[PDB]
């Protein structure tokens, strides 16, 4: 039933219309289904999708709510593939631990909050480790709460591709909410 069921379908136009795509459960591709992903809208709650199939690429966390045009989750380009269940964090409320060197070391900081500028209040350049993980999390390569948005499941960050960045160059962030 619902309670639980999040699901996303992708247009082949945009304001949903033409070409469209259904699926409430994890997949590997579906663009044998779909050539083009314009308008967005999610009929349950939030999903992760990846700019490429297979799981690779970009990975944006589109949440539950209406995309009249692909513009709409930061126009970064017209390709979507499948997409995965995701739910929001509440196990452990909310905390982030940085660490300005990676391995868990250096200046560490811990906000229970959202947070735009990173190096703005944590003086921090370049994340290289994190601890203290809440269910989801989501990074944003660039300030604002924009930028790439990093989501990988485990369970500690101790080098900068341990959330699957090309880099440790990094920003903020902000909790997930839907």
């Amino acid at each position: 039933g619902s309670k639980t069921g999040t699901k996303i379908t992708f247009y082949e136009d945009k304001n949903f219309q033409g070409r469209r795509y259904d699926c409430d459960c994890d997949c590997a591709d579906f663009h044998t289904y779909l050539s083009r992903c314009n308008s967005i809208k999610v009929e349950g709650g939030t999903w992760a999708v990846y700019e490429r199939p297979n799981f690779a690429g970009y990975m944006y966390i589109l949440p539950q709510g209406e995309y009249p045009e692909y513009q709409r989750w930061m126009g970064l380009n017209d390709r979507l593939s499948s997409c995965r269940a995701v739910h929001l964090p509440s196990g452990g409320q909310y905390k982030i631990q940085i660490f300005e060197k990676g391995d868990f070391s250096g200046q560490m900081y811990e906000t229970t909050e959202d947070c735009p500028s990173i190096m703005e209040q944590f003086h921090m350049r370049e994340i290289h480790s994190c601890k203290v993980l809440e269910g989801v999390w989501i990074f944003y390569e660039l300030p604002n709460y924009r930028g790439r948005q990093y989501l990988l499941d485990k369970k500690e960050y101790r080098k900068p591709i341990d959330w699957g960045a090309a880099s440790p160059a990094v920003q903020s962030f902000r909790r997930i909410v839907e």
